[PDB]
């Protein structure tokens, strides 16, 4: 029978009590990354989160920060896979930046021989130390052409430029790669990037944020959103039509949370949270699941929400081998008003919800997540039983899937000096907390989920936050960003993978 | 009877010798800058200058620097005015960046209304003190997207797209702004961009640079140049056509230099200058007075050099109502092998010279230009009469042109300290040395020349250089750009303007 703590303290920290042996000997552990956060600009075209931090500079980070240099992943690729050889890492996800093989964005105008170049030898190395990739296709880093010549994801012409990207990937790479992740979050481009403008392209509503260059707020999420499953699902088709020779395995990722009522007793607080649940999950699972989206989004969104024709229901319907789930943390949710006729609503009105950590009789759900220096009252706390709770509710409300966890992790402040960030012991807790509650789900739930991808391999750029959070388990000093050190959690999860 | 000085020492920097007043009492005085080497890209799309200093980062300088918040004139444009209004200057030579009035390149797609508005009130500032602005549609800024689709001037479609923001510009800001400039120096991005790649686009053929990623260096400097004179002489053509109400004139920039024969009783080094002459300078000025190439041009070139159509050698004849004449410096000509064959041919190849700063007999030309640190054989020297020959040439073999001259100016190192690059007096003697030439061939060639722009309002971002370079009359500290602190040449100018 299986226990594991939910708050402060935690003692899942000692490795005889968990550890890799704790799950199935075929389960695989490792870390994750992306392109824009790792690699720097050197040998690749630009795309939109160059142009978005370059425009937005105040929206790139409190610090200006930027992927230009970041830790030089182009360079130091080596050094990345000696942290996860050190780790005894059976897996890491890495994002392929389009811009680097396709500078141009459509295949038909070129490719560029030594940005493949790069992904092959990386590849090669991780395959030669044991280490299989998850490789993502698409973690926002758009070519700017693309978004300057039709508005990237606002246009039904994305759907073939990234099945040409992705046809090429395969091509070049899928002899060795036999895991592939589509598009990183489905939920977030959507709804930062076209809804609240606080992620590239950076569009929104005039009076929701006066700087966006152009955009509609309540209704280009839903387009955007419908386009990525679009192009999603063309490519898992064009995938398992053409690329079954290869074996292996394709899907999306999505951001999960878990809901919980902010009042349990309270009838509108449990109807916001089971909303809560289909306007932040259904909305991409039921295209997934059964080539619809959930009726509270029909009903609520209107003529706001695109159709699917029959053909693209079925399409879109059952296109994934495995659900590649993020998770972080958990909200309680109560009733939100969705004034669809303000010049300011969003799409993320519709949900009719509000989101906090606090719940209505005082109680903070969890752990100290991330701080907001800006205004404490809404630091992110977080909920480890909540991995549990959304591993059991996508087995019974989607079909039983196959699940990798493609990333879970929590940042330390980039005010805290080298020692203080080494001695990350708070990352410890988040990580171990939540992997005893991986196990318990899996043994208790018999939920299928077969592997668990840190975030992140070392501390790179964070959308949004620039070098202001670091979320590595292996720490990148900023003036000198050759070494990646293992931090007192990397140098545990080596001791969890290898007790 | 005027004596100006060609060797150090100079004694032009008394402004009882040499003063405004020595010259025509309507002629202009003032300093230069560009958009990409001053304003940031805050509040921009991104061009071909920010994806060839971030793809190519050891091409954008030695210290990697590049343009993404220089001096921050988008921020601190009233700086910029407040130097202009202590030098007392009657005019400022600016750039418009394209992709900061229309991001996504293509007119149709839309235009930054923010963007607009920054250069009306650049614009509005500048003429509330008294100084006429000089204003360059194109300073090599093109907008990344039209590189991406069609690779920019290597296609006819530059044409359109460059004449609808013209058209844009002239409309937004013509009535206030009566002297245009269209493309920055025509003869540089063709051979820098597109035969030896050190500039944006960064194009080449394969065994010239091996890091270009795509080019051909013995065709495509010549059809970029084509399509420069034909997109330039299609705005010239809309603005005389359509514009003529409100009262200006337009041209081109040239980028000028002054030939000597390395050894001038040998034929063949007296070839090789007139060569060079019709090679740097013929390439444009014979489209523009007579609508062809020159003959040696044509006679050399052969297949690889465009043809005009009579219509568009109609369009490109007399596309000018003044020239922008910039002037840096004259080299020596001996003769060199074309290797038209060679895999590494160049297009500078086929004018079939060899330049140099030392002459047959070891003579440098004059004082120090730019030291090269890497090799000291190769230092640039310059030659103050240099800009009284090119005048005159101008004048004797272009039709008496009206002038500006729209660049003139040196560099001190970055490797200085603070007290060293503000004890500038080696901008004195160069500046001081030129403007004795200038004011010599004005009265005794009759030249028609109407004024003078130094390089640069201040310190920036220099093209392949960096911040290892400075330029400016006033001081940048890179550390906090806030202020601009004239130099001694500042001050000198200040005095030389009003005596
Ligand atoms: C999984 O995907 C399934 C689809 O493959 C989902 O089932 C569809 O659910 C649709 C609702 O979302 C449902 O559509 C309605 O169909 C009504 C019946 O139409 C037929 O029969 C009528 C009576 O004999 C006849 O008049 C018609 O000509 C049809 O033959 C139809 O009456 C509904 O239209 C009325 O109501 C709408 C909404 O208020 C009005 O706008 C309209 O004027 C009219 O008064 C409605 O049809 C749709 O109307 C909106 C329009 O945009 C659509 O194009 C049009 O289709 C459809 O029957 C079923 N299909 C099947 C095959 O069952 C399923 O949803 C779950 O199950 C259904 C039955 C329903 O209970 C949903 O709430 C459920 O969620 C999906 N599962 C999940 C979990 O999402
Ligand atoms: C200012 O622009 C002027 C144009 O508006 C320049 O003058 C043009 O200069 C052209 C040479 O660049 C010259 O073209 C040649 O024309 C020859 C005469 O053709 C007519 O008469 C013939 C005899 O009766 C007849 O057979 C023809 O059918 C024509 O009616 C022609 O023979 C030449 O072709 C021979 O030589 C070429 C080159 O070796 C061969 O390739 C070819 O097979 C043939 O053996 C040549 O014609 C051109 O050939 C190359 C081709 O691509 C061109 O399309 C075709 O035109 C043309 O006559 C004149 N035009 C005028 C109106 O005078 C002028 O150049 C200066 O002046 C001229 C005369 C010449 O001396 C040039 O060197 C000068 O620089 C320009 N000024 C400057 C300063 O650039
Ligand atoms: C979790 O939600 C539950 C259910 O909503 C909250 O319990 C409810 O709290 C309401 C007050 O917010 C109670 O209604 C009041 O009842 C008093 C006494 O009769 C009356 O004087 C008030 O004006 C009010 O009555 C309502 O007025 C508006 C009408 O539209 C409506 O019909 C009236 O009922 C309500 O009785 C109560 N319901 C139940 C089943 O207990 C609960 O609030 C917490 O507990 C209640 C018992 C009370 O102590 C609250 O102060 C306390 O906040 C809420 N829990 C938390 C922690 O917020
Ligand atoms: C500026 O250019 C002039 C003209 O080219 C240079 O003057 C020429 O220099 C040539 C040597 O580089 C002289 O030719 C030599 O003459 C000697 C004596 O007869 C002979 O033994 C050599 O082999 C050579 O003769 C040539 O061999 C190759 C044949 O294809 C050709 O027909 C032969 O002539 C040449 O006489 C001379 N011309 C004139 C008009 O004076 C000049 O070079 C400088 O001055 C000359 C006088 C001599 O002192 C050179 O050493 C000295 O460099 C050159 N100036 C500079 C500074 O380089
Ligand atoms: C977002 O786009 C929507 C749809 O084009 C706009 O909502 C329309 O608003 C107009 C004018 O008020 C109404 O006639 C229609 O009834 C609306 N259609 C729908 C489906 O709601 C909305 O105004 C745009 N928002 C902004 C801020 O531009
Ligand atoms: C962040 O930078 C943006 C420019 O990208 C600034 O956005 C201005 O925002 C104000 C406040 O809503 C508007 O009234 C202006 O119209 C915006 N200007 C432009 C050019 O978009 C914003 O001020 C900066 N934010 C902070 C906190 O300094
Ligand atoms: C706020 O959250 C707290 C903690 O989860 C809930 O308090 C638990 O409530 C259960 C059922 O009443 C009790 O058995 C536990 O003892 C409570 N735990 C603690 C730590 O107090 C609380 O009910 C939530 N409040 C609302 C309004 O939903
Ligand atoms: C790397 O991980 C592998 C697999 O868990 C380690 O090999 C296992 O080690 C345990 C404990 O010694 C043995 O029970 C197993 O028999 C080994 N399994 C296999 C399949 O070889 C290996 O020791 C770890 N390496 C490092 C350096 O930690
Ligand atoms: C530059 O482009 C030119 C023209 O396409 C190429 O020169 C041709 O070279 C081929 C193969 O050697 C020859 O058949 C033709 O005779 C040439 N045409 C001309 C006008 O010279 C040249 O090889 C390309 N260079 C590179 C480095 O790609
Ligand atoms: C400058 O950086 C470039 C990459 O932009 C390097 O160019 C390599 O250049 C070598 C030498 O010719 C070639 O053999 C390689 O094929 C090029 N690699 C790539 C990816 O283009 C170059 O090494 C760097 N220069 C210096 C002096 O360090
Ligand atoms: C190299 O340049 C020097 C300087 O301009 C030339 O030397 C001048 O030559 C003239 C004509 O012979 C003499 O009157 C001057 O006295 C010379 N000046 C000096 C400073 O020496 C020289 O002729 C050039 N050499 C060649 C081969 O062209
Ligand atoms: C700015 O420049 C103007 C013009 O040269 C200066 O005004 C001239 O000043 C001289 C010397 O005092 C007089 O001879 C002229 O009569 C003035 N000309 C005009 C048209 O007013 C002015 O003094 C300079 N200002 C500063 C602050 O230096
Ligand atoms: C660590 N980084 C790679 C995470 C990607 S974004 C994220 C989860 C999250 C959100 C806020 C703070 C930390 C994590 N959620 O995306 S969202 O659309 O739900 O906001
Ligand atoms: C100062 N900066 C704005 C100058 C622009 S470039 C220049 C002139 C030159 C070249 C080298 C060194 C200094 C100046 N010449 O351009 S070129 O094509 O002749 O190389
Ligand atoms: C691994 O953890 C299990 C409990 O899940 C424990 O029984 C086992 O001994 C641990 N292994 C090691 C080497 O400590
Ligand atoms: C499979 O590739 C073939 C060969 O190009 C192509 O014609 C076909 O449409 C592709 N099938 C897909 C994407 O399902
Ligand atoms: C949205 O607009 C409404 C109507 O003015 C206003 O009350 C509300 O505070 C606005 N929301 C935000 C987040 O600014
Ligand atoms: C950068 O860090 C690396 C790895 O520790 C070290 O070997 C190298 O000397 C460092 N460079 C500088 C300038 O300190
Ligand atoms: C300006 O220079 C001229 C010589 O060109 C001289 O005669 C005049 O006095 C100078 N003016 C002043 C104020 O020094
Ligand atoms: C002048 O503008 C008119 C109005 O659009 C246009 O039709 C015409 O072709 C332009 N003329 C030029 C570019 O010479
Ligand atoms: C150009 O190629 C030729 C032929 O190999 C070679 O001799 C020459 O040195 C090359 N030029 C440059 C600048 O590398
Ligand atoms: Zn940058």
């Amino acid at each position: 029978e299986i226990t594991c703590q939910e708050n402060l303290p935690f003692t899942c920290g000692n490795t005889d009590a968990l550890n890799s042996s704790s799950f199935s000997s075929d389960f695989i552990f490792g870390v994750a990354s992306s392109a824009y956060q790792i690699e720097g600009t050197i040998g690749r075209g630009l795309n939109i989160w160059d142009g978005f931090t370059h425009r937005y500079p105040n929206k790139s980070g409190p610090d200006h920060g930027n992927g230009d240099t970041t830790c030089d992943s182009f360079s130091y690729w080596q050094k990345d896979i000696d942290v996860l050889d050190e780790l005894n890492a059976t897996g890491y996800r890495f994002s392929i930046a389009w811009s680097r093989i396709i500078p141009r964005g459509k295949r038909s105008r070129g490719v560029n021989e030594k940005g493949i170049d790069y992904y092959h030898g990386l590849i090669s190395g991780l395959i030669k130390k044991g280490i299989t990739p998850f490789v993502t296709l698409f973690h926002w880093d758009l070519p700017q052409t693309l978004q300057d010549e039709y508005e990237g994801f606002l246009d039904p012409q994305i759907i073939d430029d990234f099945k040409d990207y992705a046809d090429l990937c395969f091509e070049e790479f899928g002899d060795s790669v036999k895991y592939w992740l589509t598009i990183n979050q489905l939920y977030s481009v959507p709804t930062r990037g076209y809804g609240s403008a606080l992620d590239a392209p950076g569009r929104c509503s005039p009076t929701v944020d006066p700087s966006c260059y152009a955009g509609n707020s309540s209704t280009e999420p839903y387009i955007v959103a419908h386009h990525q499953l679009l192009a999603h699902a063309k490519v898992v088709d064009l995938y398992r039509k053409n690329y079954t020779h290869q074996g292996g395995k394709i899907g999306p990722t999505m951001i999960t949370r878990w809901f919980l009522p902010y009042n349990d007793t309270d009838r509108h607080s449990i109807a916001a949270t089971e909303r809560m649940k289909e306007f932040f999950l259904g909305w991409f699972m039921g295209p997934l699941t059964n080539g619809t989206y959930p009726q509270i989004m029909i009903d609520t969104v209107g003529e706001r929400l695109p159709s699917f024709s029959p053909e693209e229901s079925n399409l879109v319907k059952g296109s994934y081998d495995f659900l590649g789930l993020n998770y972080y943390f958990t909200q309680y949710a109560q009733p939100s008003p969705n004034p669809v006729n303000s010049t300011n609503h969003t799409a993320m009105m519709d949900a009719g919800a509000k989101l906090t950590y606090i719940n209505a009789s005082g109680h903070y759900i969890g752990p100290l997540f991330e701080k907001d220096k800006a205004d404490s009252t809404d630091n992110i706390y977080y909920y480890p039983k909540g991995i549990y709770s959304v591993m059991d509710y996508f087995k019974n409300k989607y079909y039983n899937p196959l699940i990798y966890v493609t990333e879970n992790g929590i940042s330390t402040p980039g005010d805290e000096n080298r020692n203080q960030s080494m001695l990350d012991y708070t990352r410890i807790d988040y990580l171990c907390s939540h992997l005893c509650f991986l196990n318990k789900v899996i043994k208790e739930k018999d939920v299928n989920v077969k592997g668990y991808l840190a975030w992140a391999l070392g501390d790179n750029y964070e959308f949004n936050k620039g070098f202001t959070v670091r979320f590595g388990l292996s720490y990148i000093d900023w003036n000198n960003v050759t070494d990646r050190d293992l931090k007192k959690s990397g140098q545990w999860y080596q001791s969890f993978i290898s007790p």
